[PDB]
Order: structure tokens, then C-alpha cells, then sequence
């Protein structure tokens, strides 16, 4: 149980590898996703462990509230003017693809409907 | 001003307008969208009335989170025990159609990549 957990998320978390970061603060990470699905595409992560929304706690609460804010702000310091769209993924339906809750933030491109 | 907004969202949270409630508390109301992009397909939006995710104050980051809470325990509730996925769409890029934040909750099927 290292601190940020077994994923390759918390090598990203601990900095034992390097990711193009955008954001640190005490509570999470922001950093470009490898994979971009749009001119711009990040990912907002928690620095403590939540395998997955479906088992977040309700004093959990704050901190995903806080995901989201920090995700409008780098939104923002990006240049994103146009607007973006915010995802997060839950189990094989969802795409989640990691055990670490993650939210994606996307735009510089006209997002489409359904989201997949 | 009147409780809960100007919007189709605001005529919802004062039962002006038909919604099928899910789940409803003094912070957020959940109901099934009337557009439903997949078997399962419903919004939680706060009953305060924010005009979108760009212009949330850090004092709404608590509520924020509340919405992700309800969104992941109405899934379970409604049997997504395979998983969904969770979306909020900013301004013109992202598709936004209602100036009241909402979030989307989509599952009972195979989401996919990209998310729009
Ligand atoms: C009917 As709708 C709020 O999913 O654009």
C-alpha cells in the first residue's frame, strides 16, 4: 500500500516516471493524456488511491468536487474559450481502462453527440 | 430570480414540468433524459442554479462532487453493474444544450472511444 497506490498511476503520483504535469497540488495531479483524443485532452487524478467512483465514499465528496474545479482551471489556463467536455469511466461498459479514478478533460475541437 | 432558475431545469426542480425522479435531496435532483443515448440515460443537477462548469466557484466544490456521489449510487440503484460513464459538456465545443449544470449518467450498453 505505497502512497497513490499499485497503478501506473502511482509511479506517475510518486514521480518514479516522468508525465507532462500541468497541475500539483497536496490532493491530486493533472497531466496530458499519452493518447490525445482532441488538440487538447488531460487527465485530473486523485493523489490518494480510489480504485473506482463505484466505490468512492461519501467524505470523498469534496475531493472529487475538487477534480472538477481543478479540471475548469486548467481548462482555462489552456486556452479552452470554446467550451470541453469532462468524462469519467466506470468499469468495462465505461472504457475505465485503469483501477484509479481519473477525469478526463477534452476540447480545441467540436465534441460530438452521444460521447461514444 | 425564483428557486432553481430560469431554465426547462429550474420548471423540473419546481415540478412544473414531468420528470421521472430517481432520487432527490435538498442539494440535487435525478431523472431519467428525455433523449436517452443508451438503455439507461439520466442527469443530476444541483437545485442551485450554476449556468455552467466555467463559471463554478470554488465554493461549489463540495456540491459538485455530491452530483458524482448521487450519479454512481442512482447507477448501482438502477443495476450498471457492468459500468457507465459520467459526462459534463462546457459551452459550444462540448455540446452543451441547458445553461444549468448537469450530469450525464449513461450505461446498459458499450460506450466508446473517443467520447464523442
Ligand atoms: C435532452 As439533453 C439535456 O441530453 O441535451
Amino acid at each position: 500500500a505505497r502512497p497513490g497506490g499499485d497503478t501506473i498511476f502511482g509511479k506517475i503520483i510518486r514521480k518514479e516516471i516522468p508525465a507532462k504535469i500541468i497541475f500539483e497540488d497536496d490532493r491530486c495531479l493533472a497531466f496530458h493524456d499519452i493518447s490525445p483524443q482532441a488538440p487538447t485532452h488531460f487527465l485530473v487524478i486523485p493523489k490518494k488511491h480510489i480504485s473506482a467512483i463505484s466505490v468512492a465514499e461519501d467524505d470523498d465528496e469534496s475531493l472529487l468536487g475538487h477534480l472538477m474545479i481543478v479540471g475548469k482551471k486548467c481548462a482555462a489556463d489552456l486556452g479552452l474559450n470554446k467550451g470541453y467536455r469532462m468524462v469519467v469511466n466506470e468499469g468495462s461498459d465505461g472504457g475505465q481502462s485503469v483501477y484509479h479514478v481519473h477525469l478526463h478533460v477534452l476540447g480545441g475541437r467540436q465534441m460530438h453527440w452521444p460521447p461514444g
